DNA sequence: TTTTTT
């Protein structure tokens, strides 16, 4: 029983073939819009999100996985490195429209290399082989994560580190709505506490209505997720709660040559019944993909069986990753396997980093943010809630919490003065 | 520091 705010009717006939950004505070309705849409689009759309738990949240798949993507930088010289089979062929020409939640998490090269990657399968010259496309997300809360030696690699090419820098967009465009109405939750003191944590203009006397999340008993259990800044905090989390006693642990087993750095999984996976868990991988054989959340019911030596979120009973087996690498052979130059780790696809989710958080709706959530660095990191991890009287914090909301990024307040003036768009009309 | 392939 959904609500469609005056600005979701504005929204639809524009589309019905100019190409549309969505934006709006943390539970303005951007994502159930995005699922009330692609029913009355009368348009095959395919959804794809940056990470798993917002694409599992949206419908879809990581933009990744759509296209395979490979994890680092992908400039205009750079070669496509990964091939189609022609089943992701014809999900692509049978597809009429393009979605892509929680769009304020990817790199401006994503989107060029899915623009490539499209123009090259609708073999046109057409910006994304002509293919409308339709974003959701919000600038103000969390940017795409890279790492420096990735951002200057981009700065030959980019003139910024967000989606909008997309060369692609000198070659088209988009507009531009604000949804208004935040549904999430409900009292306006609180929210208009979190309006202004986000538009960076929050005053210490407004801050001390969140001071009651300092420190307040475990109600559980219904019980809490925890939320983190970073990894380190998750791991320990996880650690503290399912314990030390009735534990079974399931070694990781590394075939050849695959170093700890980029192994993607659990080194010593170890679980108990009732455990809460995520799965790392996508296998549509069984139905799960990756961002789906369960709870572990049954242990033996070889099967994790797990119900999940959702409802249906899995039975997991292990998972095979290959380490891919470029080398050299009969004078030819060739990605060859040099090693493989196999681990069942899961870990443990009593808590996730804030950055997999986004775009979730809580009821009850506890968050670690004494060491805030991301821009709209804090504004994220205390919007996921309902109602404030369920949140817990690690420590008080201090104003050092928040980072303001003047590329965004730039953003907004570009496109607000020139009549909602950016990009090149047509 | 944070995420992400077929
Ligand atoms: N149109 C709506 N009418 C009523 N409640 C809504 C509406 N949209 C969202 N909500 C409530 O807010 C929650 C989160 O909204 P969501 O669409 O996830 O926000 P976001 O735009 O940040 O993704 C939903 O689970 C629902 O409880
Ligand atoms: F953008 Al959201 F929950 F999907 F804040
Ligand atoms: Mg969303």
């Amino acid at each position: 029983d959904m609500i469609l705010t005056e600005e979701m009717q504005k929204i639809m006939n524009l589309i019905q073939e100019n190409n549309v950004f969505v934006t709006g505070k943390a539970g303005s309705g951007k994502t159930t819009f995005l699922k009330y849409l692609i029913e009355k689009s009368g348009k095959n759309c395919i959804v794809a999100a940056p990470t798993g738990i917002a694409a599992i949240n949206a419908g879809g798949v990581t933009l990744h996985s759509l296209f395979g993507i490979p994890f680092g930088p992908i400039t205009p010289y750079d070669r496509l490195e990964n091939k189609f089979s022609e089943y992701k062929v014809e999900l692509l020409l049978k597809m009429e429209l393009l979605i892509i939640d929680e769009i304020s998490m990817v790199r401006p090269d994503i989107l060029d290399t899915i623009d490539r990657k499209l123009r090259w399968v609708y073999e046109s010259d057409e910006p994304f082989g002509g293919v409308q496309v339709v974003m959701f997300g919000d600038l103000f809360q969390l940017p795409p994560v890279t790492k420096k030696q990735e951002r200057e690699i981009l700065s030959d090419f980019y003139d910024g580190f967000f989606f909008f820098n997309a060369l692609v967009f000198k070659r088209t465009g988009f507009h531009i709505v604000e949804l208004t109405k935040i549904f999430r939750q409900t009292e306006p003191e609180f929210i208009n506490v979190l309006n202004n944590i986000r538009n960076y203009q929050v005053t210490s006397d407004e801050l001390d209505l969140l001071s009651e999340l300092k420190d307040r008993k475990i109600s559980s259990s219904n019980e809490y997720i925890h939320i983190c800044t970073h990894k380190a905090d998750v791991e320990k989390i996880n650690a503290d709660k399912l314990g030390e006693q009735e534990i079974r642990n399931y070694d990781i087993v590394i075939k050849d040559k695959f170093p700890e750095s980029s192994i993607p999984c659990d080194l010593h996976l170890k679980l108990r019944v009732g455990a809460r868990v995520m799965s790392l991988v996508n296998d549509s054989l069984k139905g799960y993909y990756n961002g789906m959340l369960g709870i572990v019911t049954a242990l033996e030596d070889n099967v994790i069986t797990v119900r999940m979120d959702n409802g249906r009973t899995i039975k997991f087996e292990r998972y095979t990753w290959s380490n891919t690498q470029y080398t050299l052979k009969d004078n030819e130059i060739v990605k060859e396997e040099i090693g493989s780790c196999t681990q069942f696809p899961l870990t443990l989710a009593w808590a996730i980093t804030i950055h997999k958080s986004q775009g979730l709706t809580f009821d009850k959530i506890i968050i670690h943010v004494s060491h805030t660095f991301c821009p709209g990191q804090l504004y994220v991890a205390l919007s996921r809630c309902r109602t404030l009287e369920g949140i817990v914090s690690d420590a008080f909301i201090t104003k050092q919490m928040i980072i303001p990024e003047y590329a965004l307040i730039d953003f907004e003036r570009a496109y607000k003065s020139e009549g909602n768009y950016y990009g090149k009309r047509l």
